[PDB]
């Protein structure tokens, strides 16, 4: 049981700046010298991450505060606690270099007072888009884990969120938290369980929770060419981790990403990854879109925890 923080950084937004709500936890009795940063996805917040039902097991944060790493969730801007712009002043880029002040923030402590050695990014969905931006961009992290993201996309399940789409405005979770502009949208209530989870097994409290705990996106993201953009990915230059779920609606099927083994996934992502020192790819099994939130999600968060501990380490070991 951990010891947090949450704080506000200010970050460039526009022509000024806005601010962007986080988290800072340590495990108890402990100063670690590498942090996660965890960066979630459309229409989601910080909680993807930390997932407060049954978090012992559902719970990403918490689990590697448990593994001896530093942590750091946060809520892109658009959502949960952070400024809501107007839309039109967010996009990827924008937001890689959101993030890349944080990772700095971070690594100075500026943000947590101790600073940090390392830095490990971690993203899900279009959180893996400005993941993968922010290091090709500013080369500032010592890893990077790519979750729910790949160079292939399922049109039908692309389109079976759209159809599911919403303005925050008509929803009933976020009618009154603010009044969104035109370029917000969510998910319909009911809808996530087909167009992120596949229908396949989880538990109703997660299901229930991920509904009353989901968020608006600026939806033009999703059509930003950088998100499968090859120069992208194949300039990244730390080792990367890629994890996928066999069932993930907007990856899997035929004639998109190849979800029929985990030697096939990793060779149809390998040649969009030439720069990596390493790539360790994942396919989690019966698992859609949402990795964090499936019933076998342990199998994730250890082999997820085990690449870590491989490839930077935490800080507190004494090991050769």
């Amino acid at each position: 049981s951990a010891i947090c923080r949450a704080t506000t950084v200010e970050v460039t937004l526009g022509k000024g700046t806005g601010k962007m709500w986080g988290e800072l936890c340590r495990p108890a009795g402990s100063s670690p010298d590498t942090v996660v940063t965890m960066v979630h996805g459309a229409t989601y917040n910080h909680n993807y991450w930390d997932f407060p039902y049954q978090p012992d097991k559902y719970s990403f944060r918490k689990m590697l505060n448990g593994a001896g790493y530093a942590t750091f969730v946060v809520d892109r801007l658009g959502t949960g606690n952070s400024t809501v712009p107007p839309s039109s002043e967010l996009n990827l880029t924008v937001e890689a270099r959101q993030m890349h002040e944080v990772v700095q923030g971070l690594r100075t402590g500026r943000i947590g007072g101790t600073g940090f050695g390392k830095v490990v990014l971690a993203g899900y969905s279009l959180g893996s888009a400005v993941t993968s931006i922010e290091a090709s961009t500013f080369h500032d992290v010592d890893a990077v884990l790519i979750t729910a993201l790949g160079h292939y996309n399922n049109p039908a399940g692309t389109q079976a969120i759209i159809d599911n789409g919403l303005s925050p405005n008509d929803d009933p979770v976020l009618k009154d938290r603010h009044h969104y502009d035109d370029g917000y949208a969510t998910t319909k209530p009911g809808s996530r369980k087909h167009v992120f989870y596949a229908d396949r097994p989880m538990d109703p409290g997660v299901l229930a929770t991920d509904e009353l705990t989901k968020d608006a996106n600026v939806f033009t993201e999703a059509a930003d060419p950088l998100v499968i953009d090859p120069a992208v990915s194949r300039a990244i230059d730390v080792p990367v981790m890629f994890a996928l779920g066999d069932r993930d609606p907007l990856m899997c099927g035929d004639g998109y990403e190849d979800c029929s083994s985990q030697a096939a996934l990793r060779a149809q992502e390998a040649p969009f990854w030439t720069s990596a020192p390493s790539f360790d790819v994942i396919l989690v099994e019966d698992a859609g879109h949402g990795l964090n939130l499936v019933p076998n999600t342990r199998v994730y968060q250890d082999a997820s925890r085990d690449w870590l501990d491989r490839v930077v380490g935490h800080g507190l070991e004494h090991h050769h």
